[PDB]
């Protein structure tokens, strides 16, 4: 349903230690720049991952904040974070 914007970034997000998330905030200032210009890059780089997660759902709302985060999971080289979402997003199509 819902769950994986309101809910399932900020979960992954806590999957991330104090180094992968740093990484994180800069695949994010990748992807969101030049597009998105500068200004979020100082609202990211001071986001703890709460604050983080509702940064990203202003700027890519709904599910589109989750499906950015998914693919930086997957450059990053986190694959166990994309084999999970593929498993509750394929089961949750399936209720």
């Amino acid at each position: 349903s819902s769950f994986f914007p309101d809910f399932g970034l900020l979960l992954y997000l806590e999957e991330l230690n104090k180094e992968e998330l740093n990484t994180f905030k800069l695949f994010l200032k990748e992807t969101m720049e030049p597009e998105h210009g500068l200004t979020p890059w100082n609202e990211v780089k001071k986001a703890r991952r709460e604050d983080l997660a509702n940064l990203m759902k202003k700027y890519y709302p709904g599910e589109k904040a989750w499906s950015v985060s998914l693919k930086i999971f997957g450059k990053m080289n986190r694959k166990d974070l994309c084999e999970r979402a593929k498993e509750e997003i394929n089961w949750s199509a399936q209720l």
